[PDB]
C-alpha cells in the first residue's frame, strides 16, 4: 500500500495506519448500544487561513482529529465513515483552472483516491447529495472540550446539513478513547520523531557557546529536524531557556521570545520536539551552558535524574499516575533535604505539599498527534485538587499502548518560594541561608516519552542524560554543520 | 531612546519609529474635513491562538497595523492615540500570578511605558474607564478591504464602546495611505532584511547539490535568517520550486509541500524572504540546479534579466506602475521571439495580450510591514481588465517613499500555451517545434526589492544575477555587482 515520504533518510508511514484508526474507531462504535445501524461518521477537515485581514498565508496543518482518521495533508477537504461497513469517503475541493498557474497540479479523485487509500473519492461541493443517496439513519459529528485547553471542538457542518439527524454527543468521546491507545504503526512514527528529535538535541548540545542567544539553538534544533527528519513543523513553540529563565517552564514564546545571552555558569533548558506528519516528540534535555556541572548543578540535576528513573522503573500498567506525580515529589523533597536546602520529616513535607513548590506543574502527559494528547479526563476521571497534582494532564491509571511524558523537573521560583517562607507549615523545612544561594538557579527538567508495555514501558528518547553522558556529549568534536 | 535588538549583528530598530508613524497619521487625520476636534484613534491587537481545538500555542505574530502603529510583540493589547495631541496610550494585559510560573515575568506597566516609548500604559480591563475620562468626541476605529485578500479588516472593540460614538469609515484609508509612503527609520529596517535574506538566497545558491530535495534549501534558508538574522518568521511560506515545479507561482504550500528531488538539468526558481520585527522582504532567485545554464536556460534567464533591469532602470516618480508591467510584456515578447520560440510582429502579439502567457501575474507589488502591502488600489484606482495586467497589485503612480517588488517571470505554463494554440488570434505567433522543448521547463523569476527615490530607485537587494555571476555563486565564489 501507499506511504508518506518526505525522501532521504525521512521515514515511510503506511496509510494503512489510519485505515486501521477508522476501523477501530467503527468497532468502537458498533459496541456502544446508543449508535443505531445506518450512522455516519461526518468529520470535516482544516482551512486555509491568512494573517489576520492580509492576504499571506499560513502554512497549514491538519487538524487533529481529522488527521487520525484520514492522514490528509490538504486544506478544505472532509471525510466520512460508513460504521456499519466502515467504507470511508474523501471529499475533495472542486479547484478553479487557475489553481495549475498558482499552487500545482489539479489532481483527479482517483489521484486522491489512490494516495489516501480510501474507498471513494468525491468533491466538497457534492457531499450533501452523496450522503443524501446513502440514506444514513444519522449523522455522528464531533463535538467536545479539550481537558488542557477548556477549548469546544467544532462540529463539522456543510450547507444542507440541517436536512439529516445530526448527533453531536456519541463520537467526541469514543475517538478520544481510541487516540489514547497508540496501534504498532502509531509506535513506530512516535519511535521516529524521538530519533530525529533525539539526534538534534545531541547537536544543539555540541553546539552550544557562551555568547550565543538561546534562539539560535531553537534555530539549529528545527533546521536539524526538518532538512534531516523531514520535520517541517515544532510540536509546539521551542523553549530555550538559560540561566533563570529554565525557571519559566513555557518560556520561547512571543512575550519572552528565547532573547537571552547563554553566560557562562548558566544552567540550560532546553524543551524541543519536531513533528512529523502530524505526530509529536516532546523532549527536554538539561545541562551546563560551559559544559561542566558545578557541584550545585549536579547535585539539583541528579536529584531530577533520580525521580526521572525511579518513575520509569515503576510504571506498568496498573499503575496510577498521580501515584508516580507523588513519587517524584517525595524524591525531590529527600535530595533537596540531602543538599542542605531542607530539613525535616519528608514524610512532613509532603504532607504540607512542599513538593509542588519545586514542581508546580503535572508529572506528564498522554502524547501522539497533540503533544498534550487528548484523553487525559474522561468522564469518571477527577482532577486532583492539590498542588501540584491540580496541574497532571490525566490522572488515570496507566494500560498497554498509552504513550506518556516523564517529565519531573525542580526550579527556583521566586513567588511560589516566598509563599512558601510566609507559610509557617513550609517555612520550618526550608533553609533560608542555604536557598538563598539558589536564587536565579533556573531549574532543571528531564523528559523522556515512553509507551506503557505489558510488563513495564519501552523507552523512546535517546539523548545523554548521566552527568558524564552529558559532560563527553558537550566536549565531543564531530557531524552538522550549516554554512 | 530605546530600540528593539537581538543581539549579535542584527538590527537595532528604535521605537521612535513607530512614534513617528503615530505623528504621521495624525497630522494626516488633522487635515481630513471628515475629523473633528478631540477624537481617538482606537486599535486593538492581536491576540494569541492555539492550533484548532488544542492546547497547541501558535507563535503570535502582531497584527500588521497595531504594528505600524505601536511595534509591540505582545498578544492581547490595544492602543490609543489622541489625534489633537498626539498622545500615545498602550494597554496591557493584566496577567494572572501563574503567569510567572509558566510564561515569565509579569512586567510593570512602567516596564512597557520604557520599552516603547508611549506616553501612558494602562491594563486593558481598564479601557472603557480612561477613554470616558478623556471625554472623546469619537473613537475612530480601523475596518475596510484587503485589495489582495478580500477580507475586511475587522474594528476594535471592548466592553463599553457601546457607550461612545465610534466611526469607523475615517482611519482605514488613512493610516494605509501613511504605510504606503516609508519613513527613513522603515528604509533602515526594509535595506536589513534585504542584507539578510540576500546573504541566504547566496548561502543556497552555494549549498544546492542534485539529489537534494527542495524542502532542505527551504529549511537552510530559514535558519539563516534567523540564526544570524533574528528573523524567527519568513514573510511568506518559501516558494523552492525545482524542475516544472518553478513554473507553479505559488508552490510550496502544504498541497505542493517543495518535496521534489531536484534533477541534473533542472531549472530552481526560490522565491523566499525573512521577515525581521514584522518588516518583510520579499526575493526570487533564479538558477540552474547543476551549477552551468544551458544555452536554453541562459536564454529564458536573460530575457527576464532585461526586463528586470529594463523596468529597474525606467522606474522613477511620474511612472504609471501598468506602463512598466507593459514594458516587461514586450521585452519577454521581443526575447521569446529572438529565441525562436515566437515569431511575427511583436506589436501584434503585445495586441493580442500574448506576454500574459508567459508572466500570467502582475510585475510586482507595494511591501512593507506585509509582503503584499496594503494601499495598491486606494478609491479611485482601478484594477485593468486584461490577462497579466488584471493580478496587478495595484495601478498607482510612483512616487517617493514608495516600496516595490521588481519580479517579471516567463514561465512554460501548459494550460496557458494550449489555450494560445486554441485560439486562433494567438495561435499563429507560437513555432511549436521549438516551444516543444521548453515544456516542462518550469520557469524563470528575478524578484528585486526597491524603494522609488526623488531620482530613481535605491535597488534593496543585494544577490548575483547575470549568468556568469550566479555560476560563480554555487561554485562558492560569492562575486557581483548590483544593478545601478
Ligand atoms: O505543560 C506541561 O504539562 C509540561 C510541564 C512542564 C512543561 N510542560
Ligand atoms: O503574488 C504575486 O503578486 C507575485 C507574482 C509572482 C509570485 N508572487
Ligand atoms: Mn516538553
Ligand atoms: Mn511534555
Ligand atoms: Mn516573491
Ligand atoms: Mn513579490
Ligand atoms: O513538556
Ligand atoms: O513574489
Amino acid at each position: 500500500g501507499p506511504s508518506f515520504w518526505l525522501g532521504n533518510e525521512t521515514l515511510k508511514v503506511p496509510l494503512a495506519l489510519f485505515a486501521l484508526n477508522r476501523q477501530r474507531l467503527c468497532e468502537r462504535l458498533r459496541k456502544n448500544p446508543a449508535v443505531q445501524a445506518g450512522s455516519i461518521v461526518v468529520l470535516q477537515g482544516g482551512e486555509e487561513t491568512q494573517r489576520y485581514c492580509t492576504d499571506t498565508g499560513v502554512l497549514f496543518r491538519q487538524e487533529s482529529f481529522f488527521h487520525w482518521a484520514f492522514g490528509v495533508t490538504e486544506p478544505g477537504c472532509y471525510g466520512v465513515i460508513d460504521v456499519d461497513t466502515g467504507k470511508s469517503t474523501l471529499f475533495v475541493p472542486r479547484l478553479p483552472a487557475s489553481h495549475a498557474t498558482w499552487m500545482g497540479k489539479i489532481h483527479s479523485k482517483e489521484h486522491f483516491k489512490e494516495k489516501y487509500a480510501v474507498d471513494d473519492v468525491q468533491y466538497v461541493d457534492e457531499i450533501a447529495s452523496v450522503l443524501t443517496s446513502q440514506k444514513p439513519s444519522v449523522l455522528l459529528t464531533l463535538r467536545g472540550v479539550n481537558t488542557d485547553s477548556g477549548s469546544v471542538c467544532r462540529e463539522a457542518s456543510f450547507d444542507g446539513i440541517s436536512k439529516f439527524e445530526v448527533n453531536n454527543t456519541i463520537l467526541h468521546p469514543e475517538i478520544v478513547e481510541c487516540q489514547v491507545f497508540k496501534t504498532d504503526m502509531e509506535l513506530e512514527v512516535l519511535r521516529y520523531t524521538n530519533k530525529i528529535s533525539s539526534e538534534a538535541h545531541r547537536e544543539v548540545m555540541k553546539a552550544v557557546k557562551v555568547g550565543m542567544k538561546e534562539y539560535e539553538l531553537e534555530s539549529l534544533f528545527e533546521h536539524y529536524c526538518y532538512s534531516r527528519g523531514g520535520m517541517r513543523h515544532s510540536s509546539y513553540t521551542c523553549i530555550c531557556g538559560s540561566g533563570e529563565n529554565s525557571a519559566v517552564l513555557h518560556y520561547g514564546h512571543a512575550g519572552a521570545p528565547n532573547d537571552r545571552t547563554i553566560q557562562n555558569g548558566d544552567m540550560c533548558l532546553f524543551d524541543m520536539g519536531g513533528e512529523y506528519y502530524c505526530f509529536a516528540s516532546d523532549i527536554t534535555c538539561s545541562f551546563p551552558a560551559n559544559g561542566k556541572f558545578t557541584a550545585d548543578q549536579k547535585a539539583v540535576y541528579e536529584a531530577v535524574l533520580r525521580s526521572s528513573r525511579a518513575v520509569m522503573g515503576a510504571m506498568k500498567p496498573g499503575v496510577w499516575w498521580p501515584d508516580m506525580h507523588r513519587l517524584a515529589d517525595r524524591i525531590h523533597l529527600e535530595e533537596l533535604a540531602h543538599m542542605g536546602i531542607l530539613s525535616g520529616s519528608v514524610d512532613a513535607m509532603v504532607q504540607a505539599h512542599l513538593g509542588a513548590v519545586f514542581m508546580p506543574h503535572g508529572l506528564g502527559h498522554f502524547l501522539g498527534i497533540d503533544v498534550h494528547d487528548v484523553g487525559g479526563y474522561p468522564e469518571g476521571v477527577e482532577r486532583i485538587d492539590e498542588p501540584g497534582l491540580r496541574s497532571l494532564r490525566t490522572a488515570r491509571h496507566l494500560q498497554p499502548g498509552m504513550v506518556l511524558t516523564v517529565e519531573p523537573g525542580i526550579y527556583f521560583i521566586d513567588h511560589l518560594l516566598d509563599e512558601a517562607l510566609a507559610d509557617p507549615a513550609r517555612a520550618s523545612f526550608l533553609n533560608r541561608e542555604v536557598l538563598q544561594r539558589f536564587r536565579g538557579f533556573g531549574g532543571v527538567r528531564i523528559e523522556e516519552d515512553v509507551v506503557v508495555t505489558d510488563s513495564g514501558i519501552e523507552l523512546l528518547t535517546c539523548v545523554p542524560r548521566t552527568v558524564e553522558e552529558i559532560e563527553a556529549c558537550m566536549a565531543g568534536c564531530d557531524a552538522f554543520t550549516p554554512f
